[PDB]
């Protein structure tokens, strides 16, 4: 019992609670997930699961090959005080290196292991070292005891009666009228729509009206939603017309509704938990011709957001067997399906049974993701997408985990192939499981629309993750809860007075002494194990949301460097938006990796842990672009061109390193101009832009520009100065920048459909305010869909020149708005 209690505290929600249900789908899902859990648990290798080797099967990039002398790679092994280097070949296994040198090779300071039958080059930690030009240091010790991971042992027209609506208290807006709109939805595609006669808007409105729809009962598709909405659009709520047992929903229902276009929340089957304040509604249920081929291929070629006309759909359907031969035609083909007709759906299933071309096609994530969005409610359609995902290596799963977790919001039922898939992969791998936990917990904490479903999924995971991880989560959760309290208490108290800096270090003193865990895993970096705080370095930050600047020691003695673990705790913004933006950045990098391109992005760790509150990784040796200018000229926005180049020469001791910084800067600057333009978040105040002492540029605080959402992006003259240019001039570096940009840009366009679906999904599940048809179709233009590589190339170069023609104009403007208040 104290176990289900522990689960509830780790989850942040009671999954056994049944106060907010009108059926047993949630409980049914708890039971159904048991099998999938035990199946994955009872078939994972204890040793490999305990050490969770982080590896990849992708080729080693060109830019990481040129980092290797010979077929040689050095690795420093450590034991007690002894310590020796070793010459290794990129292609030999960890076992080989051992005999070349029962113990195992663990990385210093990290809970990371170099184990398994894979080349030494196919490890992420090794590749990380090479990229950063770091040296691989491992300590030789015994493998973690796999025991520590032990797990606790019929032809009628459909009709619905609208009894009426009840609300305890209605807005002070006298006086208006209300009618109820009942839609039978599927995908976001409304099959049939009926309304009630308007009625005076009182706290109780009774119609007692039968709304007879055009669609026969037998023609109702599994997963179809009875969407009930109130107009003056004030309220909405949904009811699956066909339940989780293939039964036709029947009987009396009193649904509490959500108060207020492409938002995923509008899809939920969850009813509003707040029964005392929410609006309530009461209902009662009782050889193809040459030309046509071209036309079809042109249709199949268009982007995911390109709308299908009636003719387009009729064509796709009539030639469905020809369309079936094109995996890329699936999303559009299944959109051309009349789900409101049982005969058609039946034929669609007959079609799916002929999945030779699909089953054999190479995995296209962008394509797979499309079948998992709000446009598809059929579980058989969505199942083939999940099928293709099964072939993903744990490496790629981590890449798309966040948005796969978000895609669960588009599932009609709590129990889905997507859910079970995430459950399985999370249980198969500790790293995946770790992030799955936080991603789900993130949603469960600030999403009433989906907390129930995600809570049931999280519970299933926790019951199979193992004793060891359950303990880590417990420590991580405890720490986060304590620090959040401090961040809130501190926020309640401009300049960070002594009275507050004293209070902070004071509060931290109270916690550290006999309260906070002696050690905990860094949520955004599972390998790292944080120890005791360094109160001296801790401070409240000069931010309008008074974020905590915290620094910990590494609990790992074998750790090499003495550098502390820096974490920023912050309340005020929804960090989920930041997560999605940062995750996309990693996706853009992996993409660029396939092309062997390396823009030096810094997708720092960021984890949403609660309501408008989460933690951020502190990148070391970095400062604001604005701060580097506030030094030269403070109160006035008198930005000077050369200051940035000065700051670098200053921080780089050997002038050589300086040239390396100016290079790192040109790479990092191009990557952020391209990546930021595609995402339409490139117009930022230089306060939201930082640079490393090594010249690595990177944006920050993405939740800020998305919470209040004119130059294409930020290529200010001070950046240009570092590139050796001013005004009507060029360079050997600027040409380089313009060179890398067009490269980086053109490369992204080779994955247009992937970016589009991710961007679209990001907006619907993460940016509730940015959910219009126009908001989404921005990335189409940004990626200049359907354009020659030449045209596109020019398009971006125009964008660059527009930043030139602007100089400090917008920056200064930002200075007027943010800095002061104009
Ligand atoms: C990721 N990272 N690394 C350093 C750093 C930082 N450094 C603070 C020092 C800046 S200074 C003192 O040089 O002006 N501030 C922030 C940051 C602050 C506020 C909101 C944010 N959202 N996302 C990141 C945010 N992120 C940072």
């Amino acid at each position: 019992q104290a176990f289900q209690r522990q689960l509830t505290a780790l989850i942040g929600y009671d999954v056994t609670d049944v106060s907010n249900v009108h059926d047993d789908e949630l409980e049914f899902t708890r039971r159904g997930l048991v099998t999938p859990r035990m199946a994955e648990v009872a078939s994972r290798d204890p040793k490999l699961y305990a050490m969770h080797p982080w590896v990849t099967s992708k080729p080693l990039p060109e830019y990481l090959w040129k980092k290797i002398a010979n077929n040689c790679i050095f690795i420093v092994i450590h034991r007690s005080t002894t310590s020796q280097t070793i010459k290794v070949s990129p292609d030999d296994t960890p076992g080989a290196i051992l005999q070349s040198f029962d113990f195992v090779l663990r990385v210093c300071g990290r809970d990371e292991y170099l184990v398994g039958e894979t080349p030494i080059k196919n490890f992420q930690w090794v590749r990380h070292c090479l990229k950063n030009g770091e040296e691989i240091h491992v300590v030789l010790d015994t493998p973690p005891d796999p025991a520590l991971d032990e797990v606790r042992k019929c032809d009628r027209k459909f009709r619905v009666k609208i009894r009426g609506i009840d609300i305890p208290v209605l807005p002070r807006n006298t006086d208006l009228t209300v009618f109820v709109e009942a839609n039978i939805q599927h995908g976001q595609q409304v099959l049939c729509q009926r309304r009630t006669s308007p009625k005076p808007f009182t706290e109780e409105v009774l119609w007692n009206v039968w709304l007879e729809f055009s669609i026969k009962i037998k023609d109702l598709p599994k997963g179809a939603l009875l969407n009930l909405q109130i107009y003056c659009l004030l309220y909405y709520v949904n009811l699956l017309l066909i339940d989780h047992r293939f039964l036709l929903r029947r009987g009396e229902y009193v649904l509490h509704m959500w108060q207020i276009s492409f938002n995923a929340d509008k899809l939920t089957s969850a009813t509003n938990p707040d029964k005392e304040n929410s609006m309530s509604i009461s209902i009662l249920l009782d050889e193809m011709p040459n030309q046509l081929r071209k036309q079809l291929e042109a249709i199949i070629a268009t982007d995911p957001l390109n709308p299908l006309t009636a003719e387009d759909k009729e064509l796709l359907w009539h030639f469905r067997y020809e369309s079936l031969k094109h995996p890329k035609a699936y999303p559009k083909l299944f959109s051309s399906v009349k789900w409101g007709q049982q005969e058609i759906v039946a034929k669609t299933y007959q079609l799916l049974a002929r999945r030779e071309v699909w089953d054999q096609s190479a995995l296209d994530v962008g394509l797979t993701m499309q079948l998992l969005d709000c446009n598809f409610s059929d579980e058989n359609v969505r199942a083939i997408a999940v099928q293709k995902l099964e072939s993903l290596e744990d490496d790629d799963v981590l890449h798309y985990l966040l948005q796969l977790v978000q895609a669960v919001k588009f599932e009609p039922y709590h129990d889905s192939a997507l859910a079970r898939f995430l459950l399985k992969r999370g249980l198969r791998n500790k790293r995946i499981g770790h992030f799955l936990f936080w991603f789900l917990r993130s949603e469960i904490a600030q999403s009433r629309h989906y907390q129930q479903r995600f809570a049931v999924i999280l519970e299933a995971y926790l019951r199979g993750c193992g004793t060891a991880m359950l303990h880590d989560f417990t420590q991580q959760v405890q720490v986060i809860e304590m620090l959040q309290k401090v961040t809130l208490d501190i926020k309640s108290l401009y300049d960070v007075s002594s009275q507050v800096i004293s209070q902070l270090k004071q509060k931290l003193e109270n916690l550290q002494n006999s309260q906070l865990p002696e050690s905990f895993r860094v949520p955004y970096d599972p390998g790292l194990k944080a120890g005791a705080l360094a109160i001296e370095k801790c401070k409240v930050m000069a931010s309008k949301k008074k974020p905590l600047w915290l620094e910990f020691k590494c609990a790992d003695p074998t750790a090499l460097s003495n550098e502390t673990i820096g974490i920023i705790f912050k309340h005020g913004d929804d960090l989920r938006q930041d997560m999605l933006i940062l995750q996309i950045l990693r996706i853009m990098e992996s993409i660029w990796e396939t092309e062997s391109l390396d823009l030096c992005l810094l997708p720092y760790g960021c984890i949403s842990t609660g309501d408008k509150i989460g933690m951020i990784e502190i990148v070391k040796d970095a400062t604001t672009i604005a701060k580097i200018q506030q030094s030269t000229v403070g109160n006035t926005g008198a930005f000077k061109d050369e200051v940035l180049n000065h700051w670098l020469k200053e921080k780089s001791p050997t002038e050589e390193k300086f040239q390396a910084a100016v290079e790192r800067f040109v790479y990092s600057c191009a990557g952020y101009c391209v990546a930021t333009f595609v995402l339409g978040i490139g117009d930022r105040h230089n306060d939201n832009i930082m640079i490393t002492e090594t010249g690595n540029l990177f944006h920050i605080d993405f939740g800020h520009i998305l919470g209040n959402y004119r130059v294409p992006f930020v290529l200010t003259p001070d950046f240009l100065f570092v590139m050796g240019t001013s005004g009507k001039k060029t360079s050997p570096h600027f040409q380089k920048f313009q060179d890398i940009c067009v490269k980086a840009y053109l490369a992204l366009r080779h994955h247009t459909n992937l970016l589009i679906i991710l961007f679209s999904m990001m907006l619907m599940t993460g940016m509730p305010q940015l959910t219009s048809k126009e908001d989404i179709e921005y990335i189409r233009d940004a990626l200049t869909v359907g354009k020659n590589e030449e045209d596109a190339k020019k398009y971006f170069l125009d964008q660059i020149e527009v930043c030139r023609d602007k100089g400090w104009t917008v920056q200064f403007n930002w200075f007027l708005h943010l800095v002061l208040g104009i």
